[PDB]
């Protein structure tokens, strides 16, 4: 329990998470200039319209907005995290870090499937889902 829209303050992040009752909130916490972050953002732009009925994506440059860097141990240049009704959703991706997707993905359908799985689990009141695919 806590163009794509950038969030420019810890207040704005809090607000985006706490105010959304219907959809999964996807936050990309990153060092925006890093190539891995840029790679992940291309993917987010490609899938955003496909998932807009069940998921809203926000971008946060953690060099500018560092407020959650200890809270979520944000050491990586890209960490995609998911929230439903103010609850941080876990995703067992087979990597042994269930808190975040912290590598650039480049398969559009694979990511969409992960977002859908998280949403569907969240809607059942689950705090953790097993990714449709082992990573
Ligand atoms: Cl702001
Ligand atoms: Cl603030
Ligand atoms: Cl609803
Ligand atoms: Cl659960």
């Amino acid at each position: 329990h806590h163009m794509l829209q950038h969030l420019n303050s810890g207040w704005a992040v809090d607000q985006a998470i706490v105010n959304e009752d219907e959809r999964l909130v996807c936050i990309r916490f990153g060092h925006d200039y890093d190539p891995d972050c840029m790679k992940m953002d291309e993917l987010l732009y490609k899938v955003a319209d496909d998932i807009k009925n069940f998921c809203v994506i926000y971008l946060v440059d953690i060099t500018e907005v560092p407020d959650f860097n200890t809270m979520y141990e944000l050491y990586d240049p890209v960490s995609v995290m998911f929230f439903y009704r103010n609850k941080h959703m876990m995703i067992d991706l087979g990597t042994g870090n269930n808190n975040k997707i912290n590598w650039p993905m480049n398969n559009k359908q694979e990511f969409i499937d992960i977002v859908e799985t998280i949403f569907r689990g969240a809607r059942k009141g689950r705090g953790l889902v097993i990714s449709p695919k082992d990573y």
